């Protein structure tokens, strides 16, 4: 079953290289981690946090930063954002 980003998590995609409006969450996943390479909002040398209190990103998953392995947070944060 594929998922439809909201017009707000579909413009980062977009700007991330996503070329439609549907997706498989792996898709999802897929750009939004390429959206965050460009952004450079990762550390892999601090603790594999995402830093996002100054990116759209923070602001669409309401938070200031995450670990990129707390999967099961990272999977709510982008279901709120998905129609
Ligand atoms: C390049 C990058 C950002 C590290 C990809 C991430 N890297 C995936 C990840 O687990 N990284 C852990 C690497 C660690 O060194 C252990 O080997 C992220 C990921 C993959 C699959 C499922 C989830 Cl929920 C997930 F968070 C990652 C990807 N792909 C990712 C993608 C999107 C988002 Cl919103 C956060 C992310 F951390």
């Amino acid at each position: 079953k594929l998922v439809q980003p909201t017009p707000l998590l579909l413009s980062l995609l977009k700007s991330a290289g996503a070329q439609k409006e549907t997706f498989t969450m792996k898709e999802v996943l897929y750009h939004l981690g390429q959206y965050i390479m460009a952004k450079q909002l990762y550390d892999e040398k601090q603790q594999h946090i995402v830093h996002c209190s100054n990116d759209p990103l923070g602001e669409l998953f309401g938070v200031q930063e995450f670990s990129v392995k707390e999967h099961r947070r990272i999977y709510a944060m982008i279901s709120r954002n998905l129609v």
